[PDB]
């Protein structure tokens, strides 16, 4: 709900986008998780996608000052065969 979706054919690579609303000119570090229960900054590369890669992912951008972070979610649906 309100979460964007990426569809990719199986065995293709995908660069999953970081949907955190980040600040320009801040040198973030990025950390990605899968929630179980390319010129775009901070994307997650997933090579040779398979059906099991489908799911909801969360990016978290950490401010270098260590006092702030920002997170956004994206859904991946793998649909080739």
């Amino acid at each position: 709900p309100g979460t964007p979706e990426v569809k990719v054919a199986s065995s293709e690579d995908v660069d999953l986008p970081c949907t955190a609303p980040w600040d320009p000119q801040v040198p973030y570090t990025v950390s990605w998780v899968k929630l179980l229960e390319n010129e775009r900054p901070y994307s997650l590369k997933i090579r040779n996608t398979t059906s099991s890669n489908s799911g909801t992912y969360r990016c978290t951008l950490q401010d270098p000052d260590g006092q702030r972070n920002l997170s956004g979610k994206v859904i991946l649906r793998v649909t080739g065969s």
